[PDB]
């Protein structure tokens, strides 16, 4: 077996809580020896320990670099009375974020035989925003003026913007702001993400209006890559390029994907089993990678009546390869480095060989004219992910 | 003998939309309707030797006669400038017309059977009405207090509101607004939309983070709910619900469509997208596709070469406004009128018939054809063809 090392691993709920168990004993552990930091996030234990769990999954996140997390439940008031919880306690995702910071990356998981929303792409395309309201708003009571100010530490000088005049009533009035330092964060992992992947970064914002606002972020960003990062990419034939909101979106629809694209904004076509999340630190050391789904309640539904049920894996699949493809990369495992592409590229290999999950299948023919043997259950097909997966790994000692 | 429609604010535009407009009125609408036309032409030429004048005349008129239907118009750059040797920079058109009538835009997609949509189950379109910048946004060259004051007019005592201590770096700062007035006539268009169509409303904000500020909005639309539009809403089994963005954009993706949907604050073909500025008195309305003049194929109907411009937006422009000018009337001819255009422009793309745009969400651009699509004037004919044929078999 495979030396992988320190992963922080997060357990979660419902459907992905099974799916992920299969993914452990089929896929990793029989290949993959870990020194594994477990964290059960499962509704009822972050009840038992009032979230405290929680708080412990991201302290050893910022500690061991590597954390791959399953759905959990966000508790809402039927969540409440479901479990018989003591609080609504806040998403794990939202306490785990705010202890880490960092920027989110999403990207879908292309094949072949799976429709796009852009016919054209052949590349993934890696979106990304910034994980920051910190935003004072209140009541206008009455008329009046609402004024927004700057004064600088020096107290040489004092600009009074009109926010605006109210004559007849009142309303509400907000002011926000937006450090340099985050603006630069921002930047640092939107450009090391290009070149991890090897792709071109493309920044959009929409300067038309907030001219200033957004200004700052093209200045951060051109410095940023004018002075640490030119040199990484024109050697990897990759560059970066600010484009408006518009450009951007046409150059994607006539473009083949395999560019990163961070957004300033203030999750669509493709099954969602198919999109992978990752939030990746400036420091450029701890990523926490996980599907960007939820933990499917209905398809658990299903199996708690003891129905079939055909989920698709893809989404928790990649939160570990690319949990242990960073890991490997921090630690020069070249083998587990090996291994983790290996069960990427065996996932895409076995469906785009036509087996595949119903929801996939659906993409393909329209969901009235899937038929059951258009595709494999839940088991089945990780039955089939395994079967691949010890081939692969057999012929390539070969 | 025609159909009497009554007074209509007709807007005259640019480019190709100018060309598809003209196709418009001479095969589909005068043949069959006679009107009290107020024609005003906001062509970039006639704009800039009217000083823009033209263009708040038109305004007006719609202000004074409830009804306006009006053709894409350029919004001049330095380029257009140039091009046209403008005697400057004027407004968009479209700017000048909301800041005088006031509303809300509502953005609808024409849907045909045979075309794919992004949520495959999407049977109706969704009708999106946004709210509006007004963003007071400045560059923070270095440390230093942003505050954000309000002082009431009737001298009592100044509130200040820290936004940040830069203590250290710079950064940015904004301030930005919404009148309570703003806000109510936000809902009043919004409930009068709903109503209008026979859907549902739904009001999605963020209320959870900005406590207040959105806040407002989720209040301000319950309260004039309650008051005003719950009996009438429930009398067609309708309603109006608020919800948090996440969730609604949750309910949006598994829902079948067929809801207004407000949000404070999507790729289909522009050529089906639809756009009606909904004044809040329920009284006065504006129709007009939501894309521009279509500058490109412009260009290529200018050096003579075969073009394909789907006329779907601004068809639809015109029969929404003939539609509420028929509200307005009690006019049942004119009201069969509209929808018959409607239909026969949706049957017709469902029968096979389309521009290339549509053709190409069909086979896919490099794939596609010259016998997949007819050219702009060939669907122009076809659709004439249709309507001619519904109309007679109308009667009875
Ligand atoms: N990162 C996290 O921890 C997340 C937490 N959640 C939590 O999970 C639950 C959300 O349930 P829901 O709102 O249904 O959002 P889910 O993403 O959990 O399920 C959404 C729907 O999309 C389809 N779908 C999603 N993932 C898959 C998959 N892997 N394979 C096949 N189909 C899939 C299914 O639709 P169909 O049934 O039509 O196939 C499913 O019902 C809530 O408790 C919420 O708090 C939700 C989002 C993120
Ligand atoms: N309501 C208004 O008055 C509006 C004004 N404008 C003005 O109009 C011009 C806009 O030009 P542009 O920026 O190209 O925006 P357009 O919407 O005019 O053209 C956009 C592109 O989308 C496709 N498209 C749009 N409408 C149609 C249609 N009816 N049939 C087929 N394809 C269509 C074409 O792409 P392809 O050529 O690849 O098919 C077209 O080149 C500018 O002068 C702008 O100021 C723009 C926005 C709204």
């Amino acid at each position: 077996k495979i030396s992988g090392g320190s992963v922080v691993e997060m357990q979660g709920d419902e459907m992905t809580r099974i799916i992920w168990e299969l993914i452990k004993e089929k896929l990793i552990f029989p290949y993959v020896e870990l020194d594994l930091h477990s964290y059960d996030l499962g509704i009822e234990n972050r009840d038992a320990t009032n979230d405290q769990v929680t708080k412990d999954a991201a302290e050893a996140i910022k500690k061991h670099n590597v954390g791959v997390k399953c759905a959990t439940i966000t508790p809402d008031e039927k969540r409440v009375e479901e479990f018989k919880l003591k609080q609504m306690w806040k998403s794990p995702n939202g306490t785990i974020r705010n202890i880490l910071g960092g920027t989110v990356f999403r990207e879908a998981i292309i094949c072949k035989n799976i429709p796009r929303l852009v016919s054209g792409w052949v590349k993934p395309i890696i979106i990304g925003q910034h994980a920051y309201y910190r935003a004072t708003d209140f009541v206008v009571p009455g008329p009046g003026k609402v004024e927004i100010t700057y004064t600088p530490s020096d107290g040489t000088q004092k600009v009074t913007y009109l926010v605006h005049n109210f004559e007849e009533g009142g309303g509400v009035a907000m002011g926000m702001y937006n450090q340099d330092k985050s603006i630069e964060d921002f930047a640092h992992s939107s450009f090391q993400m290009a070149l991890s992947k090897g792709w071109p970064l493309y920044l959009s914002t929409k300067n038309t209006i907030l001219k200033k606002y957004d200004g700052r972020f093209k200045d951060i960003f051109q410095e940023i890559y004018d002075k640490q990062y030119k040199s990484q990419f024109e050697a990897q034939k990759i560059w970066y390029e600010h484009r408006l909101i518009d450009d951007m979106v046409a150059q994607a629809m006539k473009s083949e994907g395999g560019f990163i694209w961070a957004c300033k904004n203030y999750q669509g076509y493709g099954s969602l089993g198919m999109m992978t999340s990752v939030l990746v630190c400036p420091d450029g050391k701890t990523v926490e990678a996980e599907a960007a789904h939820g933990t499917v309640t209905r398809h658990y539904r299903m199996y708690q009546k003891g129905q079939e049920t055909s989920t698709n894996p893809i989404a928790s699949i990649f939160a570990w390869t690319r949990g242990l493809a960073h890991r490997a990369k921090l630690d020069n495992n070249k083998e587990l480095a090996f291994f983790a592409n290996a069960l990427e590229e065996v996932s895409i290999e076995t469906i785009e060989a036509g087996f595949m999950t119903k929801d996939l299948a659906a993409c393909i023919k329209g969901l009235p004219n899937v038929q059951r043997s258009d595709y494999l259950n839940t088991f089945e097909f990780m039955d089939k992910l395994g079967e691949n997966l010890k081939i692969k790994l057999a012929q390539a000692k070969l």
